[PDB]
């Protein structure tokens, strides 16, 4: 007579008990994955500041080797000054034309990478 | 009879607590998705600075290979009675070629881009 | 009056508990998609900083051929203008020969370092 109020809240009271239970679940795997992330986060700092420091040096190095090969051609256009110079001495498709400089591109490309993961600090 | 009414009390409580817990966890994953999109996009701009400097340092480094190249030549004539370069300049392996690793750099460049284009599909 | 009293709660208690299991749904699958979405970042980071290794490795070798052989004709250039005071007389440089930096084994150690990062995603 009663029981169909007993029972019936019964079937209630485990069911919420089952909700709680996928809460808690729920709580654990959240918590889990906002670790992952910070985790996540982590190695592309380091990565992004490993190989940007990888490309300065790569930079630094080019550049020097860059204006001691300008030098060198200098010196080979004087030592072949009475055979044409390189540009008639070792004959190419193009041979003589400049070598880019691009150290300030890259320079300024290192700096991008920086300006991003200072944005890391505050998100 | 205030039995009844009592643990219904007690179950109205308890739909309170699950519904503004639920609340929360709603909140939380709105900042997780937030968050995981800003990190996808600083990836992709990471490694699009990266690869830009990738290629320019690949396309001096071909350059300055080239005129290498040529000034060896070059030096290789203008020393050619005292037997070239390699004998004027004494080493365990001074005629080893220099590696022309151009085009391998490019295919790494062409799958870090490929690697970027997936992004735009999730 | 007695019987509604009860009954009509009952009834908007359990349409409730309807809902909220099915937010709960709701939340699971977005859970599920959350999860891969961070498994392809975590491989697209680990196969991007692979080929961007790679290239850093060749990059750093070819490097390292290039100066080997730039110093073999800094020396050479160096005989040939000798009388005529050397390489650094003839071009006049307000450093001109200057050393050149080796920095193949630091870029090497910078290779290493992101390897290591990489391998830390297949211990977590």
């Amino acid at each position: 007579e009663n029981l169909y109020f007993q029972g019936n809240m019964k079937q209630i009271e485990d069911k919420i008990e089952e909700i709680l239970s996928k809460i808690y679940h729920i709580e654990n795997e959240i918590a889990r994955i906002k670790k992952l992330i910070g985790a996540i986060a982590s190695k592309i700092i380091k990565t992004a500041n490993y190989t940007t420091n990888a490309l300065f040096l790569l930079n630094k190095e080019e550049s020097e080797i860059r204006d001691h090969v300008v030098e060198h051609e200098l010196a080979l256009n004087y030592l072949l000054a009475h055979q044409g110079g390189l540009c008639n001495v070792v004959k190419g498709p193009m041979c003589s034309s400049d070598i880019d400089d691009f150290s300030k591109n890259v320079s300024d490309m290192i700096d991008k990478v920086h300006e991003e993961m200072k944005k890391f600090y505050h998100e």
